[PDB]
């Protein structure tokens, strides 16, 4: 009794784009950014263009993924490329990732941003959840930053339609078992990753020992700009039963109202020739 995923997987010819700069290397391979052109189309859009064994079988789940999704706070895929080479063609999230964002940025961010983050943050995951889709990696550094306003969930490569040790969910550790109860437990640690401008939760804790500190009741500790009224979502977050935590589209509502007063629940010191060049967020395909 499941919907058709009539989703449309484009493909590009590789002359339709021209790489600009490499952003990084690794396992994976090279992710690049560039502009598409598409066929005859007027329009130049900034994209990353993500570059020899079943490897291609995961980038190929993580377009599926990508290309069955469309919301403003998730990545979503414009096509692919089938050179020797699999290329993802995404749009391109020209502030990098939230975690490097708030670390690089720590004396300029103040309470309106750090409450619209997570409001958009679980906005993003509410969709994926309607979609029935389980995220399984939610973390700071898997947030992508199109505008300072603006960020989108992305990385979907362990994705389900129903190991980061530190951002899982206890049931996860011990069972193996991902619910949308369990990536609510992420959103919690990523919250707290972005109070306490990019921290790593549980530094210098062994991986090893998270399941039993967990299990004898420790947390993350209260980061110094929360208010207990944040803190406290953040730990219901955290409960060791999956249905006594918050639903995405609660947290939404609760940190809507506390972004129109932003420094009641936040206390911080002090707080080219690019002529025909669109957003891809502005490109819509029928
Ligand atoms: C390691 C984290 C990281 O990438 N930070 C970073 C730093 C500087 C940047 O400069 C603009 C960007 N921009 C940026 C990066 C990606 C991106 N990235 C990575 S990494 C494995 N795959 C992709 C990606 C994923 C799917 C695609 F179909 C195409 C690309 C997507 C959009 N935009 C990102």
């Amino acid at each position: 009794g499941e919907a058709p995923n009539q989703a449309l997987l484009r493909i590009l010819k590789e002359t339709e784009f021209k790489k600009i700069k490499v952003l990084g290397s690794g396992a994976f391979g090279t992710v690049y950014k560039g502009l598409w052109i598409p066929e005859g189309e007027k329009v130049k859009i900034p994209v990353a263009i993500k570059e020899s064994p079943k490897a291609n079988k995961e980038i190929l789940d993580e377009a599926y993924v990508m290309a069955s999704v469309d919301n403003p706070h998730v990545c979503r895929l414009l096509g692919i490329c089938l050179t020797s080479t699999v290329q993802l063609i995404t749009q391109l999230m020209p502030f990098g990732c939230l975690l490097d964002y708030v670390r690089e940025h720590k004396d300029n961010i103040g309470s309106q941003y750090l409450l619209n983050w997570c409001v958009q943050i679980a906005k993003g995951m509410n969709y994926l959840e309607d979609r029935r889709l389980v995220h399984r990696d939610l973390a700071a550094r898997n947030v992508l930053v199109k505008t300072p306003q603006h960020v989108k969930i992305t990385d979907f490569g362990l994705a389900k339609l129903l190991v980061p040790i530190k951002w899982m969910a206890l049931e996860s550790i011990l069972h193996r078992i991902y619910t949308h109860q369990s990536d609510v437990w992420s959103y919690g640690v990523t919250v707290w990753e972005l109070m306490t401008f990019g921290s790593k939760p549980y530094d210098g804790i062994p991986a090893s020992e998270i399941s039993s500190i967990l299990e004898k009741g420790e947390r993350l500790p209260q980061p110094p700009i929360c208010t207990i009224d944040v803190y406290m979502i953040m730990v219901k977050c955290w409960m060791i039963d999956a249905d006594s935590r918050p639903k995405f589209r609660e947290l939404i509502i609760e940190f809507s109202k506390m972004a129109r007063d932003p420094q009641r629940y936040l206390v911080i010191q002090g707080d080219e020739d690019m002529d025909d060049v669109v957003d891809a967020d502005e490109y819509l395909i029928p």
